[PDB]
């Protein structure tokens, strides 16, 4: 909606891995990239409803590593709101492009994205075959291979 | 539907321009890989209802240079009929690889093909923009680049 804030994740507050886990599924994965990157979680009525993950890769180059919306609050726009605040998040730390991966069979993710400046870029095949143990399947598809996406920032 | 019939088109027959227009806007194009492919055409009660190309790389891969149905016959699954119907063609004609391109923005195509067995494996940047003169619009999404899929026949 047009009434959601948006505020960096402050030490000694819980972290929403009911929400992080919703965009992956391995907690440990989780765990790893919050050690060198930037939680930021979005609030609505004092509660948070989404979240975003940055992890750079180096000065050119950050990456949205995980981004998640309450599923009662899906389809409703949020998740253009998170990708248009993060999109001005890494403009001021100077990065020039942001990336973002999904998986193969993740059709809807590949059109929000590419409707908010991504262009697809790259394919990083069997990605999810070979850092997740449990397959991961979607519409009936397997989810075996990593679509990236680059928006030039 | 089941009672759908598949035959190569016969020299004097004339060319479906109208459902291969519907799958590449460039009739110039179409014409050229009409040259060294073979057209299939698709029929129910009589009528023309849909078609596919093939286009030979080399002998290790063959293409769907194009795949058309009917709007008025649209999801009703005749194109995974003709799907499977390339599939058989091409292990007939001893290719080991089959490939498809679409457009960045054609999400749904996207799942259909991979339902299929196409997994996603290369972008091809500003091939709509280099090979078309007018941009192409697809869910208020550019077309700019080809998403080519390929099935390990
Ligand atoms: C790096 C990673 O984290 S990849 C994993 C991403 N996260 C997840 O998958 C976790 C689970 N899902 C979610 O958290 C969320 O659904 C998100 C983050 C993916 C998206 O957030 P949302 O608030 O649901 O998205 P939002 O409402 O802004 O837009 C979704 C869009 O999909 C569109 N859409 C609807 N049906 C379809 C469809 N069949 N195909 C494509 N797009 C569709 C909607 O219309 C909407 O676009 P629009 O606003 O232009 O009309
Ligand atoms: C190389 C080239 O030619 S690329 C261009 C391809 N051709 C074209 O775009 C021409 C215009 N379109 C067409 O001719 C046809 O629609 C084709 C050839 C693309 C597909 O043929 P169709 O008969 O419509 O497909 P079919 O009915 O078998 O299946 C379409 C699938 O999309 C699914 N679908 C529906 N909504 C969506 C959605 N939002 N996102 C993804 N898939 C969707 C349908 O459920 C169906 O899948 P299912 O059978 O597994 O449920």
């Amino acid at each position: 909606k047009d009434n959601i804030t948006i505020h960096p994740h402050t030490a000694g507050t819980p972290i929403p891995y009911d929400l992080l886990l919703l965009a992956d599924p391995s907690k440990e994965l989780i765990d790893q990239y919050l050690t060198s990157g930037e939680l930021y979680l979005a609030k609505y009525n004092n509660e948070i409803i989404g979240c975003y993950v940055l992890y750079p890769w180096d000065f050119e180059t950050t990456e949205i590593k995980n981004i998640a919306v309450a599923e009662k609050f899906q389809n409703q726009g949020i998740g253009g709101q998170l990708l248009k605040d993060v999109i001005l998040k890494a403009k001021n730390k100077f990065y020039k492009k942001l990336v973002i991966g999904t998986g193969n069979s993740s059709t809807g993710q590949l059109y929000l994205y590419q409707k908010y400046g991504f262009r697809i870029t790259d394919i990083r095949k069997n990605f999810f075959k070979d850092n997740y143990p449990e397959p991961i399947w979607e519409n009936g598809i397997e989810c075996t291979d990593m679509i990236l996406l680059t928006m030039e920032l």
